[PDB]
């Protein structure tokens, strides 16, 4: 019993597999969490596939997105984010809802982040989205960039926030890269430094490599600071409470990830 | 800690806490399944308290059906039937389910009986339901009965079924006691030995006593029996599947159900 996995693509190097595997063993239970490929046009058919023999999935990059318009129910979060990241599987029913925003949060609490705004979150795309979402449901100020001026806009309106330019870094109090500058690149940041501020927080979403440009220059300035996994572990253990029923230790689930990462 | 009940007036005599006491232990796992009295006036009160401590209850009379408005979302099966059994929370949320068919088709299977059609249900009330619904959708012929020809001839409609005389069921090869006679009425029966069918079985939703006269008449005549406890032991571990996505052995749900009954 208990057949799990996180279908996107790529999937190849995620950390989930690690994480979950650690998941069952602590709680004693019996199971599995495989990684599987699926481009987002495979997603009707592994959907379907889903229904027959997975107690639940964890969705990626691409099919997040689209997999809404394929559940029997998605969650009032879910919808306003745009975006599923877990789906539960009872009878053959697919019901989607997102882990990210509200594990966002648990990170923070648990890393010992203030919940101090204007917080400024860098990217108005998925992740970005679902941050956005999660910190304006905690009562902070949200500011939003992207390089793309229109879904700044857009999202600020849509969600009642406020689209800024980067310069107004220097006046937020929480920092969090949600776009995907930095990724697998030591050399690249989405914000230049002269444009940090001198006291507050910063988060990075991405977790390859652990301590992104972004990370290392906000440290630089003193900022104290928070990478990837923990946000990652969180939104993992919530998910296998959503299929279980049973919360798996977060921090459990993090050294899992940093363990699987080398 | 992982939170179950059974929600219901009355629930003091359910043998739902026995056997998710067995699917929790046998399981290795941590928690506790009980019985909560619960009068329909209180159904609103109590579904708020579930979801918020509590990740599923079973449902009995008289909240089966005033439940559904109240749930965020109610499968087809569970819409169509009329009834849920099962509810489930996750992140605040109620979803509610019916694990009576597939538990009740699931239970003939296990046990033999074949779904060989034509099958009649005896009873059109809210038992009689599930089961006819089920057993269309397993692929057979399917006729109802009601001492009041009128509620079996809606259903006959409402379901795409086809009411019958009690006499059609020398015809049938599937009979099942969806009627509350025979409970706690050890000579009493719904259908007179001499309309009993040729060939077939017979399956009774009566569990006290648990051989019912009913029973026994279609032993005696040579059709294969089933009492009613497979189904309850697999809706049971339907909903526990449900709840946790483990499946506690339903065989051992109803040894507990057995022992609990003491008999
Ligand atoms: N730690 C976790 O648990 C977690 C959870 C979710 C996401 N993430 C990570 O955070 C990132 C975002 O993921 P996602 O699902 O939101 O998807 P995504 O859709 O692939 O990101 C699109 C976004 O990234 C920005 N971006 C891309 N290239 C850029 C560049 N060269 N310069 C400036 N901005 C650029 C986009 O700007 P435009 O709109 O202008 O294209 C936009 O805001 C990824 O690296 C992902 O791994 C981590």
């Amino acid at each position: 019993m208990l057949r799990f996995a996180v279908l996107g693509h790529p999937v190849a190097h995620s950390l989930s597999p690690a994480m979950h595997a650690f998941a069952l063993e602590s709680l004693g239970l019996e199971g599995s969490y495989e990684a599987w490929d699926t481009p987002l046009e495979a997603l009707p058919g592994r959907l379907k596939e889903v229904r027959r023999a997975f107690r639940g999935v964890n969705l990626t990059l691409p099919l997040k997105e689209a997999a809404l318009a394929h559940l029997d129910w998605v969650s009032p979060e879910a919808q306003r984010i745009g975006a599923v990241n877990t789906v539960l599987q009872v009878e053959g029913r697919l019901f989607g809802f997102n882990t990210d925003a509200p594990g966002f949060l648990e990170a923070l609490k648990a890393g010992g982040i203030p919940l101090k705004g204007p917080a400024l979150v860098l990217g108005a795309g998925g992740a970005g989205r679902a941050v956005a979402f999660a910190l304006r449901e905690a009562g902070l100020e949200v500011w939003v960039w992207n390089r793309t001026p229109q879904r700044a806009l857009a999202l600020a309106e849509e969600f009642g926030l406020r689209a800024v330019p980067l310069e107004k870094a220097r006046e937020a109090r929480l920092l969090v890269n949600a776009t995907r500058v930095g990724l697998e690149d030591p050399s690249a940041s989405p914000l230049p430094a002269e444009l940090f501020p001198e006291e507050g927080a910063a988060v990075d979403l991405v977790y390859r490599p652990l301590w992104t440009r972004f990370l290392r220059e906000a440290k630089a300035k003193g900022l104290k600071v928070q990478t990837g996994l923990p946000m990652l572990a969180w939104q993992g253990a919530l998910a296998f409470r959503l299929w279980t029923g049973l919360l798996p230790d977060p921090s459990g689930m993090e050294e899992a990830a940093r363990r699987a990462l080398g």
